[PDB]
């Protein structure tokens, strides 16, 4: 299987697999149960803001969500990441619908990373994705669209979201975000998305992840395991 | 008085206020009296390397120092800065000597600083010094040598580190570190440092600081008080 | 008097010093007369943006004006900009209004200058600016509103751009844009800018320039001269 | 055949196909034979550096090389690459010998690309190279040395250089380097470099280069043809 660190936008309570009794973003570390949440105020319809923090120093993962002109949603989980991800990883985006859908479109995207043992460092952005873009390996149904925006879920051409669509897009380029005796290794991702869903209770959610360089979408991932879990362990 | 927040690299002991009995590292908020340490395997006469994060969200002052080829010296301090710095800043190094000394030279400093509510940012780095920087506030000893080295305490024309010196430098244009609603702030630097000394027990250490725009040199905070406070309360 | 550099928006056509007999964009070296122009489809009502950029090797000055969805405008001119400019500077944004008028509005602005001899450095970027900008030097009526966008000239309670007015606003920090020796420095900058205006008209433009740390608005130097020059030479 | 774009650290004159009668710098655009070259003062067993910069707005491609402590080596050549290479590109290092030798270490390398329609980009660097780096696809005898140095051509285990070795290394991700109605793109790239050798006349130097993304060494281009091109057309 793969190893996976997460932040997800966990917009649909499956309170059957720890899942809290309403939407949420959470620290997922090789498990869909969060080891850390928080209750998110889902603006479904209105361009979001996620921003997720790390450095080996301080070993605290941390992730905020905003929209415009309203609070925000915070979540951090104290944890060495040195003891969970290998030493080159490739960081992507997923997202899942289920019986329950939503939209789960990305406008745009940054990362960076840096190691120093000098300074070694990777970083990317895309305010627009371009359809058949060279530099992502799209997964499952993920694509982009003819407006420059990254469907990771499907999409009728009515702009109408599907149910029990997955979908990943990771970065091309492996990065090695640690070695033996390096003095401080941190990245920092940035991420705007567009939830939209004609649905009551829309699900699934959206994640930020980092896993082994051959991660795949792992069997029957989909859902309220957005897709980066084969079981709910 | 002045509100400062710092990393200091205190190079000798001073038991009687509150440090511990050896060189250490330390985080500072608005008190000599360190609010967490950590024990300094100090490499004097080789080049060291400092480096200090920090973001809104995870809100943990992190600090790690290093030299080549040798273990490193970590501490971290949970808190929330915006409780304790104003809006704007100036950050700055400053360094200070007693009966005891030292040299403290600074051969490269860098600096970044993110407000996001989009993200204004403000990013500058030496890997030299020039002598009469315009971007720079000097103040006490504080100078620039002839090989681009920034000297916080005075030299002699040896080389000699002289006792009871204190000085400080601040980068020119002021941070705005925070602003009500911001979503999320974050600040990095990165120094190296020369620390040399013909004494048994060198004094007093170096420190990266950050305090309100106007701060200055406090009356007769030389020596323990690494040039920061008045006092040592 | 000054040592200006400039990239202009030249909205009205003074053809009596110069001008072209249509809107453009210039650079200008010590002199309103520019070293060079280009034809600027001007994009009254518009958000436009405008990138600068310069380098010590390839020595050729250039400049793109563009708006969303429409054919941008360029201009550059071939010089050693180390003979014109000292080695310390200050860089701003001018903008002017004589007989007939428009809004000279500023949204965004960054700006990223390298020293090489390693590789110092400076940048900073506003997406937005807040009123009383500590890292900004605002000259002549320049001011910033409660959207957080920079007025360079006056404008009514209304919104309504006034005639005979100028201002500029300067980076706080100077910048060291070339030392002897230095191996290769380069500069980029970027706005988006937003000209309204009643006029059938509008008058008079917009510039990003650099010059001596210690520039001021010249007397008299409203209108055709953008606030840059104290005369027509 | 491949669509090659470099910039040439030429050590070994082979005036027989174009090349000056002098060790030098050229930049190479679909041919061996440069279309601008300068001479290179060579200081064999000292570190050099090479930075390459690059924008559309002015188009003029440069690169200066040096060394610590004296003169520099600087050529241009005004042309757009947006006629030449094509939108989706993969940039790196190749370096050769033939019947004379010389080292071809690259100690650190850096590189930036950007694009506007916002501003895509992608960022890299290595101060230091691991053995087996999975961000670089090593092409010919290319190799990570224990030093953490990247090796283009053949070092005997005594560091002693092989002559008849071909090497190249190229970044993992491809990058987009234009696209329709961009308003502006640019790279700027920069390595530093250690060419030692017995010979009294070493060749034959090393490149930085942007070609289509599936570039790979053609067949028979050692040598004088620097592993870039099939024949001296
Ligand atoms: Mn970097
Ligand atoms: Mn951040
Ligand atoms: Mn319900
Ligand atoms: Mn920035
Ligand atoms: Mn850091
Ligand atoms: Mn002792
Ligand atoms: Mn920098
Ligand atoms: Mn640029
Ligand atoms: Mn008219
Ligand atoms: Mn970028
Ligand atoms: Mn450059
Ligand atoms: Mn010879």
């Amino acid at each position: 299987a793969d190893t996976i660190v997460a932040v997800e936008l966990d917009s649909y309570p499956n309170t059957d697999i720890g899942d809290p009794s309403y939407p949420h973003i959470g620290i997922d570390i090789k498990s869909i149960r969060s080891k850390s949440t928080a209750r998110w105020n889902m603006q479904t319809g209105k361009v979001g803001t996620a921003h997720i923090s790390y450095n080996s120093v301080a070993k605290r993962l941390s992730a905020v969500v905003s929209y415009t002109g309203s609070s925000s949603t915070t979540v951090s989980y104290d944890v060495d990441l040195n003891n969970v991800l290998p030493e080159w990883v490739r960081v992507g985006l997923s997202a899942t619908t289920g019986l329950y859908k939503e939209t789960n479109t990305i406008l745009s995207w940054s990362f960076t990373s840096k190691l120093k043992t000098d300074a070694n460092s990777l970083h990317f952005s895309f305010n627009q994705f371009s359809q058949n873009p060279k530099d992502l390996i799209l997964q499952s149904d993920a694509t982009t669209d003819s407006d420059g925006n990254l469907e990771l879920t499907k999409v009728s051409s009515s702009g109408d979201p599907q149910g029990s669509s997955v979908g990943r897009a990771l970065f091309y380029a492996p990065v090695h975000i640690w070695e033996k005796s390096a003095v401080v290794a941190s990245f920092d991702a940035t991420f705007t998305f567009l939830i939209k869903s004609p649905d009551r209770d829309p699900a699934d959610g959206i994640t930020f992840f980092i896993a082994n360089t051959d991660t795949s979408i792992p069997s029957g991932s989909g859902g309220r395991l957005l897709g980066l879990f084969p079981d709910a362990n």
